[PDB]
């Protein structure tokens, strides 16, 4: 089934993809194209793929960009942790160490949220029957236990079925995303909902490929955050809650040691009376270690496509 | 900048992909979905892939698919092409020789077109004033020479400005496409305009890369087919029009010995009157000669997601 070899396969790619340029070439993209197209028709002679194997996967990949899916097929396979597998070891080789560690992003990131200095409220009260109240706060540092003020902390998590604000246009705009300013002591709070884990879109294409795979698509309960300050290497990372049965199950990967956050139980009158609460509630210290951006440090700063509003 | 060896990679795709797996799995999708991460990963490493470069990738690949050109794509890339090498190369092998030489389907065939015997006119008349008339007949026969009643001969082709009905709202349904049955003589004739060569929408996600790749995005004038009938095996083929400015050099990569025509000019009045036409038209010869089918040969047909009205 062998009808090229890999020498054979390169010069048809350089004749199709490189000897018909004219005019300037983005040499860097020219790069990467030659090499995914000659690796893709290795693949297909290596495997003997059919053209109808083809034109399914073209299919399927056309189906998950029209559904908006294509960043959680990205977590899904593992390749959005690789990338953090990959920074990891640059910052090692670059004798960057310390600092809370760096998890993954997600696709589900909003631009715009409402900055307070201090404290904020995330949600709207709309499931205050319905889920359990949650109190974070943490303080932000240098690596030598130096209080940072005005560190920029972004939040932003699911409600009580799962579900995220902005793409759930049920929800109120930005209900669970908050951006808050360490204040003097370096401290943040946020008032807040318990985050349920959740699955996949269920009909959603990602299940589609995961359900091939014998693969479930859910994540445990999760809190991201984007942590940034003048001087500081900015932080993508989340916390998990201990307890979740998909803890150490968690189908993009992120979960890590120094990200899991035990939930603590407030039932103590005069404490909820403190926090001007009537029942009780839950409580999760998640403190932010920086390091400093230093001239050799390769950036922790990522570009990317991310929804705004 | 390598981080990881392929060692490493195969374990850490096998560990989030396969690992994972509980209960029936498709097989086959999981050896593809194996080899193509752990090649993109290999990827990643070897031209030292940043996270924002792999970003701007995937929301090309969700854009493209948004625009319905992922098929565009597969057709400049060459992917589509070299599928077609493969196939031959696999009848090469099979001892299958003879017949009309194949070549790429492209995205635009409609399912559904109207059909009729020996004859059809294929345009609506609405660019009579603005394009020239084309004659198009042939006989499909077997290798030997022996006619074939009854053959399908699907044909669908551009307008006068390059572009295709369906895709193009503004056409009629089914412009320029329609299944002839080959007569008692082995004969079709179709009755239509001279198609026009036409590029890749030009704001479009096709035309960006290639703009990218220093490329244009051109297909010379052709017609596409579609010729099957019992006993024989299908052919997906095309001719194209000699002088055109692309016909050796197609953004497709399409263009083969054997799907060259000549279109000659008729302006014999005598002609012209036996024609029913009142001015000069174009005429092409297009005979179609079908392989019969094996139990050796391999499949001539692709399933392939189709439009269809
Ligand atoms: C670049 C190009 C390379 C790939 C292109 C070339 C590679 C070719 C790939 C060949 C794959 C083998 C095909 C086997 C035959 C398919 C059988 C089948 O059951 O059909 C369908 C399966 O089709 C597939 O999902 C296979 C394609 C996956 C390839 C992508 C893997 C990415 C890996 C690496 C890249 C990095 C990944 C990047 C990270 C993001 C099942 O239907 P469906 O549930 O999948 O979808 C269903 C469905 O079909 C329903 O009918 C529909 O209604 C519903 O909505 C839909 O969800
Ligand atoms: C499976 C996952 C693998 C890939 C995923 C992992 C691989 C990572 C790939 C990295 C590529 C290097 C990136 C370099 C930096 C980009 C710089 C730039 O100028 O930005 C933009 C370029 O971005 C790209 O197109 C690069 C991605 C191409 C990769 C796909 C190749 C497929 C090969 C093989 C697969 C088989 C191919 C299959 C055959 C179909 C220029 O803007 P734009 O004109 O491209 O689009 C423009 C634009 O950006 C405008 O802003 C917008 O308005 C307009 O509409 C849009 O058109
Ligand atoms: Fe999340
Ligand atoms: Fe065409």
């Amino acid at each position: 089934h062998h009808h090229h070899n890999r020498q054979q396969i390169d010069a048809l790619v350089k004749q199709m993809n490189v000897d018909t340029a004219k005019g300037p070439v983005d040499e860097r993209i020219q790069q990467v194209v030659v090499r995914l197209l000659g690796d893709l028709f290795q693949a297909i002679e290596d495997l003997d793929i059919q053209p109808s194997e083809v034109w399914k996967g073209l299919e399927y990949l056309t189906d998950a960009g029209q559904a908006n899916e294509l960043g959680l097929l990205a977590g899904g396979l593992g390749l959005e942790h690789y990338l953090d597998l990959r920074a990891d070891e640059a910052d090692a080789k670059a004798g960057i160490t310390g600092g809370t560690p760096r998890t993954i992003e997600g696709p589900l990131y909003v631009a715009g949220a409402p900055e307070s200095v201090g404290f904020a409220r995330m949600d709207d009260g709309s499931e205050s029957d319905k889920v359990d109240t949650l109190i974070i706060e943490g303080t932000v540092t240098d690596t030598e236990g130096n209080i940072i003020e005005g560190a920029k902390v972004e939040v932003w998590h699911a409600n009580s079925l799962g579900n995220y604000s902005f793409f759930d246009k049920s929800q109120s705009d930005f209900n669970l995303r908050r951006t808050i300013l360490t204040d003097v002591n370096g401290k943040y709070v946020a008032l807040t909902t318990m985050p349920v884990g959740y699955g996949c879109p269920p009909e959603g294409t990602t299940q589609a490929l995961l359900n091939k795979l014998g693969r479930h698509g859910n994540r445990p309960s999760h809190v991201h955050y984007f942590v940034s300050a003048p001087g500081y290497r900015k932080l993508t990372t989340q916390f998990n809650i201990e307890g979740d049965e998909y803890l150490w199950d968690d189908f993009a990967f992120a979960t890590r040691d120094g990200l899991v956050a035990t939930a603590t139980d407030v039932t103590d009158e005069a404490e909820i009376a403190r926090r001007e609460l009537d029942k009780p509630f839950k409580h999760i210290t998640f403190n932010v270690e920086l390091v400093k951006e230093a001239e050799a440090a390769p950036s922790s700063e990522v570009e990317r496509r991310r929804a705004s509003a």
